[PDB]
């Protein structure tokens, strides 16, 4: 057997007026979806990018999926062509039924999963396609090309709903992020077949998600309020405790199925949702999803960041030290990042990046004042951002250091950020750097600029 469908998720019907700005109409909705964590978007009925594709041409290597309910799966960054994928995707559908694809039941697949899921006896394999876009798989929304496009094309260039534009927008935050981060700032093609399935997590630094389905079968979706995101997690650690090991990499991620049911016997509040094509899905800051797709599909998906997450993105951040978890950027580069960029910025995003970076000046400020207090004397300047990531972690919680970190001459390379100052080495503090990217005097002048910007209006 029995499967007790979660209640349906918001679902929303903007106007022309309302959807031409994705941020305005995002921040509109916050109240009511952040509650149920996902929430689908309906379109206006005549914005219909156009979808164009030689399914002969587009190949992908295929990722191997076992469906079993609490069982361990990697989050992770052979061959087939989309025609072969769909003509094997089909096949199994129709074979798993015995009916004509387009016949099965939603309400049908989704009883199914949750069964097969849970029954030892079954074997069930399945396949999808999971990647950024590339020259062999490109975006389904146009992108300029040096190839002449059709208006159709045009029109959509543009779109603040393309979601190869929506990370550069001058309402996102991770828009103005220099480091490589490819992962966070590219939209994702996901190739999906009859029960092939997104297990229960949640986006790197808490971000907010959008969900494009071009064409095909439809997506299933639960989701779980940003609220209820630790009540999640303590259900997940007495049912599955494997999954709570520290990792080495950000790479070696475990996550995995779960029962919507199982979360709400133990109180935590899940929503659904079938996404058409046509349809977008939005997940909220530290909103735990999960799902599978209903048949053959094909879903571009892309990380944001509002002016709303920034406090959020510190909490995260602050999170990740606790659990010795690595960061994908460092927080505090991006907020002086837009410092310096000050006289270009988005008046309310401004607005808001000068009031995380008081919370950051402060923090740092006591920080340095505790490292003094220890005996650590010798200072010296240090421009972090010109270090590879992997050279600049807290060798205790893993941190990727920027406004600060301590060093030893025992230790070449090795930092340790400003809370684990004792588990660097055991030479006396005395012998200890403390290296910084900029004095208190550097940080209150960038402050400023963002004040006199935020102040225009
Ligand atoms: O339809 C979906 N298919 C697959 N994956 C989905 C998904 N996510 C995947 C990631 C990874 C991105 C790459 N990095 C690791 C995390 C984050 N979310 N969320 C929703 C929907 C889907
Ligand atoms: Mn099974
Ligand atoms: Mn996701
Ligand atoms: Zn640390
Ligand atoms: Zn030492």
């Amino acid at each position: 057997s029995m499967f007790l469908p979660p209640p349906e998720c918001p679902v929303f019907e903007p106007s022309w007026e309302e959807f031409a700005d994705p941020f305005a109409f995002i921040h509109k909705i916050r109240p009511i979806a952040e509650q149920t964590g996902i929430c689908k978007v309906r379109p206006p009925p005549d914005w219909q990018p156009p979808f164009a594709c030689d399914v002969d041409k587009l190949h992908f290597t295929p990722r191997i999926q076992r469906l079993n309910e609490l069982e361990a799966q990697t989050r992770v960054k052979r061959d087939y062509t989309l025609r072969t994928f769909g003509e094997m995707a089909d096949a199994f559908k129709s074979d798993y039924f015995n009916m004509p694809v387009h016949m099965v039941p939603t309400e049908l697949v989704e009883k199914e999963f949750w069964r097969l899921v849970s029954t030892i006896e079954e074997d069930v394999t399945v396949e999808y396609g999971a990647d950024i876009a590339s020259k062999e798989f490109g975006s389904g929304f146009p992108v300029r090309d040096g190839i002449k496009l059709s208006p159709e094309e045009e029109e959509y260039l543009d779109s603040g709903w393309n979601l190869n534009n929506m990370p550069v927008m001058e309402q996102s935050v991770l828009a103005h992020i220099t480091a490589d981060i490819c992962g966070m700032k590219l939209p994702w093609l996901y190739v999906g077949m009859c029960f092939s399935s997104f297990c229960w997590h949640i986006e790197d630094h808490w971000s907010y998600s959008i969900n494009y389905l071009h064409w095909g079968e439809p997506k299933t979706w639960y989701g779980v309020p940003g609220y209820a995101a630790e009540q999640l997690e303590n259900v997940m650690k007495k049912l599955a405790p494997e999954l709570f090991v520290s990792q080495p990499d950000l790479l070696h991620q475990l996550v995995t199925i779960m029962n919507p049911n199982t979360l709400m016997t133990h109180e935590v509040p899940v929503y659904r949702t079938n996404q058409c094509a046509g349809e977008f899905v939005i997940t909220f800051p530290r909103a735990y999803h999960s799902g599978f797709n209903q048949g053959f599909n094909f879903a571009e998906a892309v990380n944001f960041c509002t002016v709303d997450w920034l406090p959020l993105g510190r909490q995260c951040v602050e999170h990740y030290r606790l659990l010795h978890r690595y960061c994908v950027f460092s927080h505090d580069e991006m907020i002086c990042k837009m410092a310096s960029k000050a006289d270009v910025l988005d008046v309310v995003v401004a607005s808001t990046v000068q009031k995380d970076m008081a919370i950051m000046i402060e923090d740092e400020k006591a920080l340095r004042e505790t490292v003094r207090k220890l005996g650590v004397i010798d200072s010296e300047r240090m421009d972090f951002e010109l270090l590879p990531d992997d050279e600049r972690q807290c060798v205790k919680c893993k941190t990727t250091c920027f406004m600060s970190a301590i060093s030893c001459s025992c230790k070449p390379g090795l930092l340790v950020c400003l809370h684990h100052v004792k588990e660097l080495c055991s030479c006396p503090p005395y012998k200890y750097k403390l290296r910084y990217r900029y004095t208190l005097d550097d940080l209150y002048p960038m402050m400023n600029a963002l004040k006199l910007r935020a102040e225009s209006y």
